[PDB]
């Protein structure tokens, strides 16, 4: 069955060239065990485990968070990631995605933005 992939963290597949990512990728980890959420594999796909950074930098290229919504870009992402492409690959990959980002999408996006003098 689908289920999630026996890695928990992400940070593993990145230890060396994105200190940026493999940062806000060990934060997210932190933030699901912040609320005990679940201290065990949770946002992970099919094959690889989350992925985010490979979802970050296809969600960008897709258009945004707003056009995986309405552009049946989940079975987009699903297949970039290898994930199935058949049907429940893109429902999973889209409870996946919004489960990896959304709340990542304003801590990444929002805030994170180089404080536009931001009342600073």
């Amino acid at each position: 069955s689908s289920t999630t992939t026996n890695e928990k963290i992400t940070k593993l597949y990145e230890l060396g060239g994105e200190p940026e990512r493999k940062m806000w990728v060990d934060r997210y980890l932190a933030f699901t065990e912040e609320k005990a959420m679940g201290m065990t594999n949770l946002p992970a796909v099919g094959r690889k485990p989350l992925d985010l950074y490979r979802l970050y930098v296809s969600v960008k290229e897709i258009g945004g968070l707003t056009q995986v919504n309405k552009n049946k870009k989940w079975r987009e992402l699903a297949t970039n990631l290898n994930v199935g492409t058949s049907s429940s690959a893109a429902s999973s990959l889209k409870k996946q995605y919004i489960q990896c980002l959304y709340a990542f999408e304003c801590k990444i996006e929002r805030g994170e933005d180089p404080p536009p003098d931001i009342f600073a």
